[PDB]
């Protein structure tokens, strides 16, 4: 289908809450090689956060029935077996939006801000990743999310103001890979107040059109900020 | 797997708000051909009421979409995806409608059992309805309101007014008046007479139903003070 079609669709499948067509029409923008604007940058990362999200949230249910209510018995291998199902969908996802990031969108980018923001998903799904993984490869894909975080994290401070919500995004996403993989809850909160603080002094850079998206980022940075200090 | 494993598995998904597996597995418990207990008939009930809902209110977006934004391709589009969920409705209800015309209401004995069993199929030929067209719309509306028919006059008979099922019927049977019939006097005396039946004996009303017939009940109001406003 032709690419105006196809974002036509996947506004339609955003309103009707079916994500996964979302994300098949996403994806298909994406293979055909022209590069994104900001809205279908936000609509590709919408869509696959919805579909990444569904099972996330369910993989954190079966892992506390797994644990809690532990008592070895027949019935907890089929809570395993259940969860392992869980991850292998979760990894599938997690794997085809890092190869149209590698292959389409990374590769492709032009500006800057693009640049941030591919590199911030591909730390994101990582990070999805690595709250599923063990061993050695949990060491390697905690170290390919903060790689990517690390460098989207250098280009925006020398590219983007601090207002700008994709690098806010970035900030909030790259504080939670701290304090969530790491378990460095001090550099978390120093990661996420220091955005804060930076788009607070700069708060005239915004106007009645970036207001509303990068004082909403700002507050999720505040609330975690409660969270992980209270 | 025996039934056991998939009885487990199927409140697995349910935490997991997982639907599809949820109905999969209620749906292999059906098909082995013992009579559901009460706590199985429920999981299958709720399995498909949500795999159901999710199509039926993406159904409602996009066909509000295409009445409310009306220009070319641009609404062909529309119509295509519209069908497209459409066809996905039609496969849900006609797998539910057959788990109940093979298995559940095959092996229906006691009231209770068929008046559940009976709704189940009027909400699904109900849903059917609210998506059909043509010839195939005035007999999925004819096979909704016949088991509503019959499961109505079995639960006047053989239920208490204050029972949960009877009051779900109840409940399903008015909506189905008011808007597949569009009837809405017959439906609001549908709903009024259920709920004055039920006040008239609320000391019949067991403190187990308790949680479910004040909310029936309160769901008999909501569509009564809707429909008449």
């Amino acid at each position: 289908m032709e690419k105006t079609e196809l974002i036509q669709k996947a506004k339609l499948a955003e309103q009707a809450e079916r994500y996964d067509d979302m994300a098949t029409c996403m994806k298909a923008v994406t293979e055909q090689g022209a590069e994104l604007s900001n809205e279908e940058r936000n609509l590709l990362s919408v869509a696959y956060k919805n579909v990444v999200g569904g099972r996330r949230s369910a993989w954190r249910v079966i892992s506390s029935i797994e644990q809690k209510t532990d008592t070895s018995d027949k019935k907890l291998q089929l809570i395993k077996d259940y969860r392992e199902k869980v991850e292998s969908e979760l990894r599938s996802i997690c794997t085809t939006v890092l190869e149209l990031l590698d292959k389409y969108l990374i590769a492709n980018a032009t500006n800057p801000e693009s640049k941030v923001f591919y590199l911030k998903m591909k730390g994101d799904y990582f990070r999805y990743l690595a709250e599923v993984a063990c061993g050695d490869d949990r060491k390697q894909t905690i170290d390919n999310s903060q790689g990517a975080y690390q460098e989207a994290f250098d280009i925006s401070k020398k590219e983007m103001q601090p207002t700008h919500p994709i690098r806010l995004g970035l900030a909030l996403n790259f504080s939670v890979f701290y304090y969530e993989i790491l378990n460095n809850p001090e550099l978390a909160c120093t990661l996420a107040k220091t955005a804060f603080d930076e788009a607070i002094a700069e708060l005239d850079t915004l106007n009645e059109d970036s207001y509303k998206d990068s004082t909403l980022i700002m507050q999720l940075l505040r609330d975690n900020l409660t969270l992980w200090t209270s």
